[PDB]
């Protein structure tokens, strides 16, 4: 199973910065959304069906921090969490070798705000595959924004 960032090198586990361009102002009372699957995509490392990856996100994946004290939605894959993340997600199984945009977008509930270049939130991701062992392998998906947004 792997993963690629803005079409990059793959990634097979580890922690990845996944930059973002935010809308430059974020309106009281109305959330930003933060579309991830226009920047992650995984796929299955030999198609066919044949080893099924299944891939949640994971308890704990919050706004960091320092950030926290923000509240939100995370949605993956057909629900819509409460962010930070108190449980695991459902599963997205994947099995095509074709790379899959992954269904996760982050919703963020309201001088500058969010800050260019550092990170807003961190996003556990957990794989495990359906042969053997599965070979189970963690991921955490750093989001930084491109650009300062504002009240
Ligand atoms: O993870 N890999 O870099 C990788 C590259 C080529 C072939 C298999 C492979 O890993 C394999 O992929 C299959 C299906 O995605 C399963 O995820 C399995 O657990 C993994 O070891």
């Amino acid at each position: 199973f792997s993963c690629n960032v803005d079409g990059g090198s793959s990634i097979g586990a580890g922690t990845t910065s996944v930059y973002v361009n935010l809308d430059p102002v974020i309106q009281p009372g109305q959330n930003l959304v933060v579309d991830l699957s226009q920047h992650i995509s995984c796929w299955n490392d030999y198609g066919g069906w044949y080893d099924t990856d299944h891939i949640n996100l994971v308890q704990g994946s919050a706004f960091a921090g320092s950030l926290q004290s923000y509240k939100g939605s995370l949605y993956w894959n057909n629900v819509t969490y409460p962010f930070p993340l108190t449980t695991n997600t459902n599963v997205l199984d994947i099995g095509d070798k074709t790379p899959m945009p992954l269904p996760l977008k982050l919703y963020i509930t309201p001088g500058v705000v969010i800050k260019a270049g550092e990170v807003i939130a961190r996003i556990h991701m957990y794989k495990i595959a359906t042969l053997g062992s599965g070979n189970p392998r963690n991921f955490t998906w750093n989001i930084i924004s491109n650009n300062s947004v504002v009240m």
